[PDB]
C-alpha cells in the first residue's frame, strides 16, 4: 500500500543524510525536492527529516547566503556531527542558480511538529540564520530596487522547466532549448557569477508568480519562526509588506488569473499554468480573487479527469504528457490544495487530494501525470511524490 | 447603434490631441474626463488614446507636479512632437484645484494593451515620472501629516461637485453655493496658491472616500507600471502602505458603509453616496465588508429603476435629477462594476453595466440619468458616456 | 426590564466618576472593567461615560504611559475638574501589571457618538496623548525587538486569569496557582518593575491572542481617531502594519484557529479558547479564515445550549461553571459577534447576541454562565454585562 511503499522510495533514495530526486539518479541534493522529502520522512525518522536540511544548507550555502538548486555530492553523507568548524572537510561543487525556497515553511513545520522539543529548539535555532541569509540573499540578488518581488535569470529557477509561460521570454536569449539553457549559464560563468552585472545584463529577466508566491509564504512562516524562537524579524517584516504588495500586482484583472512577469519585454505573461494558483498558499489574495480562482480550477476540471494540470487543458499550449506543459505534479496539487483549504474551498482542496493520491496508488510514484489518462511519466521512484503521499496521509 | 454613435461624439467633440467634455463647451481639457475618455479612443485610434494624456500631462502640469481640474487650451491642440523642448511654446491657463486622480490606472491599461510594444514602452516610459509627481504633489500638498489619506479643499475636486456629503461642509464657508465655490477660490489666491497655508486655513477640509478610494487604485497601478518599466517603486510602496490603513479606517461598522470625513469638524460625514462603493476598486475591503455593500447595492435597486444612484434613494437629499443628488452617472457604474466583479459579485457588476448601456442606448450620451425614469439629464454628447461605452463593450 | 435593572445596576456600583466591577467590592477601578462599562453610560449620561475614562487616566497612569489593570482608589472621585495641575492631589496606590487595551475603541466610539461636539472634541483631545502614551508603553515595554506582538507576564493581564491556555505557562513559574501568580508579582519587585529586565527573565511570557487582537483593535480605532483630530499617526501606522503581520502568524492552518503562543517555550499553546475568535474584532483575518472560525463556533453551538463557551466544549479543559474554563461571557460574546458581523455573519452574530441577552434575562448581571444550563455565576451586579445589556441594545 501507499505508505509503506512511499517509505521504500525514500529509504532506496537516501544517500545517509540526503535523498536523490528519483530511482536511477547520481548522488546529487535537489534545493527544493529536499524540502518536499523532508516532510516526508516526518512519517519515518524526525532527525532524519532535519538531516535533510541540515545536509542542504551545511554543504550547499555561500558566504553570501545563496542556497543552489543542485548539490554536487558525487557521495553519500553523514549526519551533521554538530559544532564541524574543528576539522577539515570536503565542499562539493554546486550548481550557480537557485530554486523556489519552499524551506522555511518545512523548517516550521518541523520545528512546530517534532516531538522532541529539545531537538526541535537546536535545529531550527541552528537553521534560522541560515534561513534568514537566503531570503536575504534572494532580495539583494534579485530584487536590488526593493520592489518585493525577486527575479529568475534562468526558467530552471522556477522549478517549471519548460513551463509554456517560458517560451517567449526563452526565444530572446542569444546563442533547441538546451542551447539557451546553456547559454545562460555561460553568460553567468562569463560574468563571474556577479549578482549585480547579471540582473544588468541577463538576456532573460522574468518575475515568476510561482517563486515568489512559495518565497511570500516562507517570509511569512520565517517570521512566525523568528517570534517564537525570539530572533529578531526586522529584515523579515520588511519583506513580507514589501511582498504583499508585489504578488497581489501579478493579478490580472481582464484574465481574471496571476501571471508571471517578463522584465526584459516590460509585459505580463498572459500564459495561465498551475504556478498563478500559489498565491493561495502564500495567503494574499482576498476570498473574492481565491472564488475567482476556485472557478478556474473547476473549470479546468471540465476538460481534465485529474486535477490540477501544469496549464490550462484550453491552452494551445496544453500537451498532456510534456513535463510542465500540461501533466500534474504532486507538489503543486499539494501546495494548491493547501491554499483552497485556507480559503474555506474544502471540496476542491480535498479534490486535489484525492486526485493525486489515486494518481500515486494507479501508478506508483511518478514525476508527473497525464490529466487525461492518468498515466505516470518521467522519473520513477520520484522522491517528492512518495514524501507527499506519506505526508499527506499522516 | 452605441459603439458607432460613441466614436461620432468623441470625434465632435476632438479639439486635436484633447477631447472636450460635451457638445457646446469652450476648447478645454478636463482632468478625469480626459482620462476615461482615453480608454475610449482605445476602441478607434491607440495614438490618439495616449495623445489624450500626453496633451493633459504636457500643457497641464506643473514644475510642483499639480495636475489641474481644468486645461484653458482656448484652441486645438497638436499631437505631441517628441522631445519640445527645443522650440518655444505656449503654456495655457489652468484652473488651481485639480480632480481625482484615475490617471495611473488608465495609463496602465494603455501600456499593457497597446498592440505597438515600441510604442507604449516610449510613451509610457515618458508619462511614468509625470505620474508620479502628481501622485507626489497629492500626498506633499494634500496629506502633509502623512497620514495615507488626502484631503480635498473645494468640493469641485471630488469631481461630484453638489455631493450632499459636502452640503454641511461647504455650509461653514465664509462669503447660493456659488458664492461659496468662489469664496474658497478667492481665499486660495489670496493665499498664493501656498499648499501649506491653504491646508492650514481652508474652511472646506474633507477626506473624500472616493477621491481617496480612485488614489489608492491609481497607486497600486503606478507600483505595477514601476516594476514592468522597471523604474524605482519607493515612493509609491509607501503611499500604498500607508493608503490601505487609510481607506479601509473610513469604513463606519454601524452604518455598513465608508463615509467621507470633515476634518474641519473632525466628523465623520454621514451621508451614504455612491463614491461610498468606490472601495471596491481600490481593492481595499475585506469580502465580508464587500458582501455588506453589495447588500447595500441591492437595497437601492429596490427603490431605483436603475442603478447606481449617486445618493441612497431613502436618503433626505435624493433628487432624481440634480447633478449628483441621486441620478446615475456612467463613469461611477463603470468603477464600481468593476470593483464588484473583482470581489465576484459577477450579478451585481454585469447589473451595473446593463443598466448604463440601456441608458445610453434609450437617450443616448448624456451626462446622468434620472435613477425612477432613466431621463437623460445635464450636458449632450457626453464625452465620458461615449468613452465608456465604447470600452465597457470591448 | 433589562435597561431599567442595568442602570441601577451601575448607578449601585457607581463612586463617583469610576464604577467597580461588581455589587460588595471595594472601591477600585479596573481597567477592561472601565472601558466596557463607559459604553453602558453612554445610554445614560454622557459627561459620565466620559468620566469613567478621565478617572481612570487621570489617577491611574504613570509618566513612561503605563495603565494599570487596578487603580486602589480606596474612595469615590469627583469629575475632573479641568486644567487639576493647580492644586495638590493624591495618587492613589495602583498595581504594576496590565490588561487588554480596548480603551482605544471606546475613546473613539464615545468621540463619535457624543451628541455635544464641543465636549466630544475637548475629551478626545484630552485623552488622546494619554492613550497614545498607553499604546507605547505596550510595545516598547512588551514588545522591545518591534515583531508587532506583545507579552503578557502575567496570566491576570489576559483578562481571562485562569484560561486553559496558560496552564502550562503558568506551570513552570518556580514558587496552587495562587502562589505562582504571587511568585511573578514578588519577581517583578525584586526587578524594581524594570521592564528591560521583567522581559528578560520573567518565567511566564506569553503572546496572547485576545490581548493582542483588542489592541490591534484599538491601534486601528486609534489612528481614526489621530486622522479626526488632526493628530500626527507616525506610531500608530507602524503598529498596525507590525500588528497585522502578528497578529495573523497566531493563526495555525493545521487546527484551523488562532492560538497563543508561549515564548518561554517558543511553542505555539494548542488550546481552543474564546480568545481565538478576537481578531474577527481587530479586523485581520481573510473572509475565508472568518469562514473557519465562524465554522468552529457553529460545531461549539452543537455541544452547548448557549454561545459563546470560553473553551471548546469538547476540550479535556473544558468545565461549564468555572471562570474562563468553559463559561460564557457578556463582553467576549460582545467583541466576537461584533468581529462576526464585520465579516458578513450576520446570523452567528445574531445569536451571541440572543444568547447573552437571554442569560442576563433570566439570570440578571452576572460575571458568567454555565454554557449548559444557562446557570449566573460569579458577581453579582456584574458592571461590564449591564453596561454591555444596555450597549447592545441602544
Ligand atoms: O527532480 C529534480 C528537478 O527535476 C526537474 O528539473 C523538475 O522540473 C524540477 O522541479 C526538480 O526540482
Ligand atoms: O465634465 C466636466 C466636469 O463637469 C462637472 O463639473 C462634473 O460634475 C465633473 O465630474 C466633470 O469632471
Ligand atoms: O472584574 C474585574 C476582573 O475580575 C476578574 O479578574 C476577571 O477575570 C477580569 O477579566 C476582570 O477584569
Ligand atoms: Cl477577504
Amino acid at each position: 500500500p501507499l505508505r509503506t511503499k512511499a517509505v521504500e522510495v525514500l529509504q532506496r533514495n537516501s544517500r545517509g543524510a540526503f535523498t536523490v530526486p528519483a530511482h536511477g539518479l547520481y548522488p546529487y541534493q535537489w534545493l527544493w525536492d529536499s524540502a518536499f522529502i523532508a516532510l516526508g520522512w516526518t512519517q519515518v525518522d524526525w532527525e532524519r527529516a532535519w538531516q535533510e536540511l541540515l545536509c542542504l544548507f551545511d554543504y550547499g550555502q555561500g558566504p553570501d547566503g545563496m542556497l543552489p538548486h543542485i548539490v554536487f555530492h558525487e557521495q553519500s553523507r553523514d549526519y551533521f556531527p554538530g559544532p564541524w568548524g574543528r576539522e577539515a572537510r570536503a565542499q562539493p561543487a554546486t550548481s550557480g542558480i537557485t530554486q523556489p525556497p519552499v524551506v522555511a515553511t518545512v523548517v516550521r513545520y518541523l520545528y512546530e511538529k517534532d516531538p522532541d522539543r529539545d531537538r526541535a529548539r537546536e535545529r531550527a535555532r541552528y537553521l534560522f540564520p541560515k534561513l534568514l541569509a537566503f531570503h536575504r540573499w534572494l532580495y539583494h540578488a534579485r530584487d536590488p530596487y526593493r520592489t518585493g518581488l525577486v527575479v529568475i535569470v534562468h526558467p530552471w529557477e522556477s522549478g517549471m522547466d519548460n513551463s509554456p509561460a517560458w517560451d517567449k521570454p526563452l526565444s530572446r536569449v542569444p546563442v533547441e532549448d538546451y542551447d539557451r539553457y546553456l547559454s545562460l549559464l555561460y553568460l553567468f560563468r562569463r560574468l563571474e557569477y556577479d549578482p549585480r552585472e547579471i540582473y544588468r545584463q541577463s538576456p532573460f529577466k522574468v518575475v515568476d508568480v510561482g517563486f515568489n508566491a512559495i518565497l511570500q509564504r516562507a517570509n511569512r512562516d520565517l517570521y512566525a519562526l523568528a517570534v517564537l524562537l525570539q530572533e529578531d524579524p526586522y529584515e523579515i517584516e520588511e519583506w513580507i509588506v514589501r511582498g504583499e504588495v508585489g504578488l497581489e500586482a501579478l493579478w490580472d484583472r481582464e484574465a481574471g488569473f496571476y501571471f508571471s512577469w517578463d522584465l526584459v519585454a516590460g509585459e505580463p505573461i498572459a500564459v495561465k499554468t498551475s504556478a498563478g494558483f500559489l498565491p493561495l498558499f502564500a495567503g494574499t489574495p482576498h476570498q473574492g480573487r481565491a472564488s475567482l480562482l476556485a472557478q478556474e480550477a473547476e473549470r479546468w476540471g471540465e476538460k481534465a479527469r485529474y486535477l490540477l494540470p501544469s496549464v490550462d487543458p484550453t491552452s494551445p499550449f496544453f500537451e498532456p504528457g510534456r513535463y510542465w506543459r500540461g501533466p500534474v505534479w504532486i507538489n503543486v496539487n499539494w501546495m494548491v490544495a493547501e491554499g483552497f483549504r485556507d480559503y474555506g474551498f474544502a471540496a476542491l482542496a480535498a479534490r486535489l487530494k484525492a486526485d493525486a493520491l489515486a494518481l500515486m496508488e494507479r501508478e506508483g510514484f511518478r514525476e508527473y501525470y497525464d490529466p487525461l489518462t492518468g498515466q505516470g511519466r518521467g522519473g520513477e521512484g520520484f522522491s517528492w511524490s512518495a514524501a507527499l503521499a506519506l505526508f499527506w496521509t499522516r
